């Protein structure tokens, strides 16, 4: 019967954002409007978010005892009504109660941000849909009823980059049925419209062409008077139907209940604030706005391993047999991975009885909001043993303990993709960043197989590739470090006792990777099979203490350097490089790059610059994804078996032991001893300790928008 | 509130069966292997021989009546002028008739004596000599280095010589350390000895290696130490932490997180079969080739006939030659032979079924492992899908990923290794093996880091690559199958709507692998991204009904064919192959072939064949491993963090949709509808479910030898 249980990296408040906004209005001149329905050519605040601190401060604090730095946010305005409008960056501080306000953009940019780079606007998508459904698609309603049950019950979906060239803000839209319950995303109807929307006054945007079921036509005008000539062959896309094309409801009703975890004797764990806390475990988490999920100030027993681990950005490359797919290249972080994260459904996304934690955020609005179950934090049971042996030889013993980890998770739902960011923590002292690809796959109306396969009636599931950058600055036992690659060799030798003959003798290869360039890994190339950032200091047997990152990726083809596009996302064609810290490279994508590639606000590939990476501190940038063709059981939805894609960080001579040795919950007996003494053996202890019914929360959900 | 046997191993009684009837039939003269001297005649081992699969077929989908149950029976025939190994199948179980000797059939001709496994009582003679006949020749300086008064132990190496014929083997000495492994306690000294002759009386000590230099015998060694020449490094006899110990010195605090099933469990085991709502399988252990499992059904359907452990490699190197000459073709001691116990709550979950293994080898009457097997679900914290929608339409759907595993776990010597196979809800299958336990170690001497690390005080963890091999005999949607391998390109191209412009397209490429030749991917070779086998049929949306094999290896170099050795585990060479089934390969390896590779009784390479794989019955022969350079925190224990290595069987364009879209246990509900009601959303009714303490059976473990 009955059963118990430094915040200098928090992301901002709703009073921290709520003063930043009121200190932006009192100092930002009338004229400005809520971003929420703003226009190209109105002023407005599109972003207010938690600006990073220095790490020498941030350190000094956190380490020497010295005092907090200022803590700041970052706003981004755009200034519309203007002569030469541009996109401005602009740190406000010090909070709670804000002095100061900065413009940082020419010190970051080395110049303005043009105002074609703007992420496009709620109120600007709209605008788009006014345009296509008031303006444009009756022209056309004599087809519409004929294919698709014009009289509204249609939908559009954005593409990205914007045009062809820097400057461009052309648009490809799909179009869809406004299916109800489950996901539109599978029933394009076979029309698509090139949108120019770079005018800042709206009434001047245009629809540059048309695409309607495998042909281009110059206007709706055309491709209706085309059909009335009788040269379109309408093939009929149904409204309707059953089955995971049309459903996510299944027929079958609920059996026996799941398997389900607990915390027999309390959880192990605290969340507070920003911060958890466990027995091994110690950081700071949050989100940023665009660049996604990070961790700070991770500490292994008490001790730093990483200064911050963090997202950078995800990309989606596609192909296709119609303009939308073939050409859409999202840089996700254009839209935002923090703003977009959704709600973590209790016992789905995470365990039931995980801790789930709300984010606060304000973005393209006047009012910060929340997003309710954000984050969810549990310690999860492997079902596997972290270490085992079972000794039958000469003495007869047993000692193991099976691996529990602590994870922290968020999902990010942008269009039909979610991702699904997890970073697992292992008491052995490893750390695990692993990322997921599930939700609704993008398709297209189908007119020989060169760009995906059918995966419904009509319906081309488009091949794309995903990938995922991540910082990884590691502060390995101190700032100084170096990196190191090992590997095997055979060498053919005589054998010693019996020189007639020759044996393959098996040796490691070493080297220092002195240079940046000799850290930068291309995709393709062959890399170290261990590759490991160490300090200087050496643990008890005289190796230098070391992290080591191991790779877990089926990295697509990188978007060909032969494309001016691919500037935005140079990341894309490495594995792994290892980069000097800097302040001035805090990261290797930017939310403008999105809608610029062509001529991209911040281009990774520059960071790789030919200095020396032999002791200083550095930072580690890994990518990860994988090439997707999409198949039947994608439909509904893509399923996340065998899609993780992600690295680990893993103690190489780090330690003097294994620190798992000394857990709290090794089992370890003597073949002589008594196995279900509870004194000599903790499971024993165990009936008694879980003879209780769990206090299950009452289900709730974080709601929608 | 609480809460066709066609495949299975022979039982107890089957095995006495078979015994009894050899017995009578082989003649007097007939010991016990326990016993066996080389000269003697025995039964080194009885086991299933598994059916013809046309017969297993015709009975289990045909109807037909069940082909002969038989077993295989290995016997060593020393009193005979000219010795050898047979391969005896006797049958018909429950009481057989008949004895064929398939020896000459299967392998064309005898199986040289010297190829026989090392016996146990082998073993124990090598011991007899050399702790009665030869270290008290070196007393002298065994009195000095190590505590000699007994307290030593030899562990043997692999394989046993140069060249085939040879049965000369190095043996390390290590302290026999208490309730914990000795073999990070070598003493520095190796002995080669000759076990080649029938009378153990001849056997001989060919050299001798102590602290980093060699000598002809001891006598040898001792002359040397008494002339002034040999000096000593005292390793010490006994200290404290993980090089010395198993047991934490840390108390038990609160419980780790524990996993129950609220409403019952969702599967059953019913001798060697397990049923759950979505799948089905026989399970089994090989003597010596280990785990497998065999008519593998989704949803009443078979997806793949057999899929089995087929060999088990390591691969050293050092600075000793017991160390820098070891290879270790684990088959050959015996994967299943050498199955441990699992320790409820360690090995496995707390509540998973545990099964017993029954076998008869080197002895006269059948034993037990109890505890050979675990089968369980495991909530792994996670989705298997998911989609929030903000957009549009407001609804979630989802659904948590839980899995079916099935585990065994061989204790070879130091390696602990872990065999999990785990049976997904979308239809996939995942193959995974960990290594962990202790690590083999050597005696520290000389200024190289050529063959690994200091992992402890005079202690050298030696380099070494771990790699098994996999049978996979897919029969995708009928006998007939097809192999396929698509990838992705870019393609420069004009924009449609903007010569003036150039995009890069991105394509898939599809290539059908016609010739076994094209499907033998050797080590290193690049491999399509989408690699699958399929059948004629297809699914609903026209594509050819797939399984698609991915791969989770870091694979190490392999041994070089300039190697004579090579030819034993030539499977080592690739990463994956595809071949034509056939009675006649049945298996990738052979128990033989440890002791003489240079003579492989089975030799892979010989499958692939330059035939075609153009529709026929095929199985694919997946390699994983990776290279292990032990560090510090191996010490106790290797962990399996990060350490697992396998591959994915998944579904592609097999169905015509997600089958967990009609899973019972799919969440979905619509914004506008009540997330906390019970009859809208099942997670609502948990807390209810599971108000109830867990029935937990009291502590067991299974025991030792
Ligand atoms: C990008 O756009 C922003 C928004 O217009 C520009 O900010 C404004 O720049 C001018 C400085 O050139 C400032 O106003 C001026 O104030 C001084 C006296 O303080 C006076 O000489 C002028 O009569 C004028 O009013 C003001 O700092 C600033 N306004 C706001 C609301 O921030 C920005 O400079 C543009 N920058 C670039 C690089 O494009
Ligand atoms: C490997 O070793 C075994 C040693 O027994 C050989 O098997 C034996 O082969 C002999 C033939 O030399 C069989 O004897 C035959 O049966 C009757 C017995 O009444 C005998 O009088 C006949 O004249 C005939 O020789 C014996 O049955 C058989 N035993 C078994 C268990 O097979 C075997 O030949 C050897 N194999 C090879 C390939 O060298
Ligand atoms: C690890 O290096 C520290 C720090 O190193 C600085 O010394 C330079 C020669 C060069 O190596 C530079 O990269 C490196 O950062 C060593 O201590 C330093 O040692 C010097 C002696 O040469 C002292 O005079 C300095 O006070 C001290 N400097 C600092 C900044 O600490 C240390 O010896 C070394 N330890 C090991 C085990 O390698
Ligand atoms: C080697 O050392 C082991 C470890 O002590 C010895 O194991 C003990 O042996 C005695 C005698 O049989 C038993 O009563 C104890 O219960 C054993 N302990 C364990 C943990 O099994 C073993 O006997 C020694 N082997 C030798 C000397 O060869
Ligand atoms: C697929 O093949 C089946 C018969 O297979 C043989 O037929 C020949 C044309 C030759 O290609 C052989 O190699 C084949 O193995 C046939 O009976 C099936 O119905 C066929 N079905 C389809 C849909 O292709
Ligand atoms: C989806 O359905 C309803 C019509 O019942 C509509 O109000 C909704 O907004 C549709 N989507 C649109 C209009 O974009
Ligand atoms: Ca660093
Ligand atoms: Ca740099
Ligand atoms: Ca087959
Ligand atoms: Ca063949
Ligand atoms: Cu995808
Ligand atoms: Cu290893």
């Amino acid at each position: 019967p009955h059963c118990p249980s430094s915040q200098l990296f928090a992301d901002l408040s709703r009073e921290e954002l709520t003063a930043v906004m009121r200190f932006l209005t009192q100092r930002l001149g009338p004229g400005l409007v809520d971003a929420a329905q703003a226009r190209p050519s109105d002023n407005c605040v599109f972003s207010v978010e938690l600006q990073l601190p220095p790490k020498a401060a941030a350190l000094a604090h956190l380490d020497r005892g010295s005092p907090p730095p200022a803590r700041e946010a970052l706003a981004i305005v755009f200034f519309g009504r203007q002569p030469q409008p541009n996109v401005s960056e602009l740190v406000v501080g010090p909070l709670p109660h804000p002095s100061y306000m900065r413009d940082v953009t020419v010190e970051r940019h080395g110049g303005p941000l043009p105002y074609h780079r703007r992420p496009v606007l709620f109120q600007e998508y709209l605008d788009i849909d006014q345009m296509i459904f008031n303006r444009e698609l009756p022209q056309a309603s004599g087809l519409l009823h004929h294919c698709c049950f014009y009289k509204r019950n249609l939908v559009t979906m954005t593409t990205a980059p914007r045009g062809l060239q820097s400057g461009d803000r052309a648009t490809w839209f799909g179009l869809y049925y406004n299916i109800s319950g489950a996901g539109f995303f599978l029933h394009h109807v076979g029309l698509e419209l090139l949108v120019n929307h770079k005018a800042l006054d709206p009434a001047r945007w245009t629809i540059q062409k048309v695409f309607y079921q495998g042909r281009y036509y110059d206007s709706l005008a055309q491709l209706e008077a085309q059909f009335e000539a009788g040269l379109v062959n309408v093939v009929l896309i149904p409204d309707n139907g059953t089955g995971g094309s049309w459903s996510l409801k299944s027929p079958v009703p609920p059996g026996p209940a799941p398997p389900l975890q607990f915390y027999p004797q309390g959880p192990r764990f605290s969340v507070q604030g920003s911060r958890v806390a466990s027995s091994l475990w110690t950081f700071s988490f949050g989100l940023g706005a665009f660049s996604g999920p990070r961790i700070f100030d991770v500490r292994f027993q008490g001790e730093r391993l990483v200064y911050e681990i963090s997202l950078q950005e995800a990309l989606a490359i596609y192909g296709g047999n119609s303009p939308a797919a073939m050409t859409t290249r999202y840089v996700d972080g254009g839209f935002g991975m923090g703003k977009y994260t959704t709600p973590l459904t209790r016992g789905v996304d995470c365990p039931y009885l995980a801790t789930y934690v709300d984010w606060h955020f304000l973005l393209e609005s006047q009012a910060p909001k929340t997003i309710r179950d954000a984050f969810c934090v549990f310690e999860q049971n492997q079902g596997l043993p972290l270490r085992r042996h079972h000794s039958d030889l000469y003495s007869h013993y047993f000692g193991g303990l099976a691996e529990t980890v602590l994870v922290v998770r968020s999902m990010s739902t942008l269009l039909n993709y979610d991702y699904v960011w997890d970073t697992v923590f292992h008491p052995s002292g490893a750390i695990e960043i692993r990322f997921y690809a599930t939700g609704y796959i993008s398709s297209a109306f189908l007119f020989t197989g060169k760009y995906g396969n059918q995966v419904s009636e009509h319906t081309l599931g488009t091949v794309h590739t995903h990938s995922a950058h991540f910082k990884v600055d590691l502060d390995v036992a101190g700032l100084e470090n170096w990196v190191w690659a090992e590997d095997m060799v055979f060498v053919p030798m005589a054998v010693p006792w019996s020189p007639e003959h020759q044996l393959q003798r098996l040796q490691v290869t070493r080297k220092l990777l002195e240079m940046e360039e000799q850290a930068a890994f291309l995709v393709g190339s062959a890399t170290p099979r261990y590759l490991y950032l160490a300090s200087n200091h050496s643990n008890k047997w005289g190796h230098p203490r070391g992290y080591r990152i191991q790779m877990l990726s089926f990295a697509g083809e990188p978007l060909p350097q032969n494309s001016s596009m691919a500037r935005g996302f140079s990341w894309e064609r490495y594995q792994l490089a290892v980069t000097q810290r800097k302040e001035e490279e805090p990261s290797s994508s930017s939310v403008f790059n999105q809608n610029d590639p062509w001529a991209p606000t911040v281009d990774f590939s520059d960071f790789i610059n030919n200095e020396t990476i032999a002791g200083k501190d550095l930072v580690a940038w890994v990518t990860a994804g994988f090439l997707h063709i999409p198949h039947a059981e994608d439909i509904p939805n893509t399923v996340t078996v065998g899609n993780g894609v992600g690295f680990f960080l893993r103690p190489y001579n780090f330690f003097d032991e294994d620190p798992s040795f000394y857990s709290a919950d090794s089992i370890y007996f003597r073949g002589d001893q008594d196995a279900g003494a509870c004194e000599v053996n903790p499971l024993a202890c165990l009936p008694q300790a879980a003879a209780c019914a769990p206090d299950l929360p009452a289900f709730s959900h974080g709601g929608f928008s």
